[PDB]
């Protein structure tokens, strides 16, 4: 851990290679064209920089322009603030009725993530069957943790709960450690020991500045195909609505890296996917493919919420609890009187009046899947549908069980017995924010009715489904995907340290391949 970063600001030193979409003079050829200037695209696109003339695209602004982005303090105001279609946090609903939210910002969702840094459970590299370069996969875990991971200060409420999962069987006490394992840890953060975001935006600083040009309010529209099949550019469109067009040239490539929403969203516009849904929707078929925008998936989060009778100090998740059947943080939270967007399932759940610890458990998988489906055919700034099926699988709900009884577990803990309500022997001593935990039937219904996202949503253009192993669209030349929209299942409890590693290790397979 001698590697890892130290207290600084926010490094937007980038900037003086960040331009305004509006501008024509960066219509042309590069080398390679990244969409989306996310976790993965904003490491894909510096490492390609390193040698290759790169374009990276992204459809929000700068992270400068939104200040409550910076600080951990800052991230309930991004959950609160109404979405305009500028803001970082993009609102929507999956058709199950659950309130989510993804970024539109440069720096992509680690610039409004709740910070938490782990590496991928060391087994998640053969699960895959992909061969994984594993020695290149660390140092490249080191590149990402060098420039914006720290250890954790003490927090006092992190320190309770982590007394309380030990306490509660979650063993062995791991210490402090980067990697999921099994046991009770301190886990690095994306927030600094003064508060400070660190994001992958600051990744960017790694790129040629004489290589690296970054288009920011760049909505991209369309792929744009040869007439051997191969990618060949994108139309883009500026915050003016005029229309762009930017190529690739010789052995380049363009890689999407707009998210488990946005990447099978602009593959669907750009006719790449299932030829009976394009066909009916009148989108001419480049390459069908079953797949794109299938195998979606969004892991449970259940959660209990304890208002102590003393206030509690507010903290960032650093301490987890990990078994192979459910993930489990709690973050210490301040009372408020305008709602996080998606903390609760719906708009319509109660305001805390005092400091709250939400408590809460998130199911592995999942199992369950759904789908992106185009709610427009023409226009990409207009949201897609996305169906989750939280629970359709009864594994999932049968973890989600296990989860929500250790949950029981952890409440009777010495540990949390200072933060009751009532010295009763039982857990009704607390008291809580919304629903209390209740045989397995009435933890059942906890499970269903209760269910949030935990955020990590993931799939919809899945290695071995859309992509082979180098993450190319198969049967298209000079298109990949590196994002979130890769995995059906979580590398870990918390996968932004993946999907950081995942763009620069896939930046070095391109320029290795063209060795
Ligand atoms: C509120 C919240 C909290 C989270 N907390 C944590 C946590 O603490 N730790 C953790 O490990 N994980 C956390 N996650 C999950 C994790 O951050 C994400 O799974 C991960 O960052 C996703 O990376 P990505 O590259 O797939 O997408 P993104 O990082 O979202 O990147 C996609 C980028 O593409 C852009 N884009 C989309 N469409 C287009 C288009 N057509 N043209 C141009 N640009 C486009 C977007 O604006 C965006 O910047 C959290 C998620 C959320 C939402
Ligand atoms: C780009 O320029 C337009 C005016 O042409 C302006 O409205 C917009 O805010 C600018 N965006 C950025 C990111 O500078
Ligand atoms: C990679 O790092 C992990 C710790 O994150 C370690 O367990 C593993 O042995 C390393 N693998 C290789 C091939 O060095
Ligand atoms: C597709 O176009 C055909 C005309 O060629 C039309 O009959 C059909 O209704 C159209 N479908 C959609 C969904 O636009
Ligand atoms: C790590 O990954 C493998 C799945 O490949 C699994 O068998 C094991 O449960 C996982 N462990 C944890 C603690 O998540
Ligand atoms: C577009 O979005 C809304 C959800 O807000 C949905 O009701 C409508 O049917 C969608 N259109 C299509 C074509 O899916
Ligand atoms: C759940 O998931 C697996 C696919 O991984 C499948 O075998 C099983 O049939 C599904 N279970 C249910 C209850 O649908
Ligand atoms: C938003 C708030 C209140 O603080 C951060 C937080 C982080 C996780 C991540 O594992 C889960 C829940 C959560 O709650």
């Amino acid at each position: 851990h001698h590697h890892l970063a130290n207290t600084s600001a926010h490094d937007f030193s980038y900037l003086k290679f960040v331009y305004n979409a509006t501008d024509t003079s960066l219509e042309g050829s590069y080398d390679y064209i990244v969409i989306g200037g996310g976790t993965s695209g904003c490491p894909l696109a510096a490492t390609l920089s390193e040698k290759y003339k790169v374009l990276l695209l992204e459809r929000g602004t700068i992270a400068t322009e939104y200040p409550n982005t910076l600080t951990a303090d800052g991230f309930a105001y991004n959950l609160q603030q109404q979405d305009d279609g500028k803001t970082p946090v993009e609102r929507f609903v999956s058709e199950d009725g659950i309130d989510n939210v993804r970024a539109r910002i440069l720096g992509g969702t680690t610039i409004i993530n709740a910070g938490v840094y782990a590496r991928a459970n060391i087994s998640f590299y053969s699960q895959t069957g992909i061969e994984w370069d594993l020695d290149l996969v660390n140092k490249t875990y080191e590149w990402v943790e060098d420039a914006i991971v720290v250890k954790p200060n003490n927090q006092s409420w992190q320190s309770v709960i982590g007394e309380g999962f030990l306490e509660a069987g979650i063993l062995p006490d791991n210490g402090f450690s980067l990697d999921h394992e099994a046991g009770t840890r301190l886990t690095g953060s994306t927030f600094d020991n003064n508060g400070t975001r660190h994001a992958a935006d600051e990744l960017l600083n790694k790129g040629d500045p004489n290589n690296l040009l970054v288009a920011v309010q760049a909505s991209v529209e369309k792929i744009l195909f040869s007439s051997n099949l191969s990618a060949i550019g994108v139309i883009y469109t500026d915050s003016d609505g005029n229309s762009h067009q930017a190529f690739v040239r010789g052995n380049g490539e363009v890689i999407v890296s707009a998210g488990t929403i946005g990447t099978p969203q602009l593959l669907l516009l750009s006719g790449v996917g299932p030829e009976s849904y394009l066909s009916s929707l009148n989108i001419t078929v480049v390459q069908p493919n079953p797949y794109v925008g299938q195998f979606v998936y969004d892991n449970p989060r259940n959660f209990i919420n304890i208002l102590p009778p003393n206030p509690i100090e507010a903290s960032v998740v650093t301490v987890l609890g990990i078994r192979s059947d459910y993930y489990q943080v709690s973050a210490s939270v301040l009372p408020f009187s305008t709602p996080l967007f998606s903390l609760f399932p719906t708009t319509s759940y109660p305001l805390p009046n005092s400091t709250f610890a939400h408590i809460v458990s998130q199911v592995p998988g999942p199992l369950s899947h759904g789908s992106v489906t185009l709610n427009s055919s023409s226009d990409v700034r207009i949201a897609p549908n996305i169906k989750f099926n939280y629970y359709s699988n009864s594994t999932d709900l049968a973890n989600c069980v296990s989860g929500m009884k250790k949950l029981g577990d952890l409440l009777r803990t010495k540990a949390l017995e200072p933060y009751k309500a009532r010295d009763v022997l039982g857990i009704d001593g607390f008291n809580y924010l919304g629903v209390p935990l209740p045989d397995d039937a009435s933890f059942e219904t906890f499970c269903l009715d209760n269910v949030a996202s935990y955020w990590h949503y993931h799939g919809g253009s899945l290695v071995g489904k859309v992509l082979d192993d180098s993450f190319r669209v198969m049967g298209i030349k000079a298109l990949r995907v590196v994002d979130a929209s890769t995995f059906p299942y979580e590398p870990n409890s918390h996968p932004q340290g993946f999907y950081l590693m995942l763009g620069r290790y896939v930046g070095l397979q391109i320029l290795q391949e063209r060795s």
